[PDB]
């Protein structure tokens, strides 16, 4: 579980969404595996606005942070799991690492603030939804 908290948006996995979410829906993607609702209090988080390929994440079924090489946002094949077919997923960065379905929602973060969150994991591998592109997240 988790989300960025940023201005008055809530980050989330698309499939973590809650019925409240829904019912305050800023925008959604199913390719993407992200939702955002909008929030009544302001948010500690920034997003990174940046093409970093190192950054530091959080694996809760861990309990620690690592730090991580990870691939250019890409539409890439994800095997199925807990919460998902076998599919393709867009905006989608690897890194070697551990991910477990319970870690989705972890922030990435490098030098620039949030990457993005955890969304993939399994085979050795941790993928995380980018959230760079969003440039609308900044304002309003
Ligand atoms: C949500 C649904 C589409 N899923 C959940 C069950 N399932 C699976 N596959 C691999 C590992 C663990 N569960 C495939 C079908
Ligand atoms: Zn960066």
């Amino acid at each position: 579980s988790g989300a960025i908290y940023v201005g008055n948006y809530r980050v989330v996995n698309r499939h973590l969404a809650t019925h409240n979410d829904w019912a305050n829906l800023v925008w959604e993607d199913s390719s993407r595996d992200l939702l955002v609702s909008s929030t009544t209090a302001q948010g500690c988080d920034t997003i990174a606005r940046c093409d970093c390929q190192t950054g530091v994440y959080y694996c809760s079924s861990r309990r620690k942070h690592y730090p991580v090489s990870f691939s250019k946002p890409s539409l890439i094949f994800v095997e199925a799991s807990e919460y998902y077919p076998a599919r393709y997923q867009s905006h989608l960065m690897l890194a070697v690492g551990h991910s477990e379905p319970g870690d989705c929602g972890g922030i990435l973060r490098c030098q620039h603030g949030v990457v993005g969150i955890v969304s993939t994991g399994g085979n050795g591998l941790v993928g995380f939804a980018d959230v760079r592109d969003l440039l609308w997240l900044d304002e309003e």
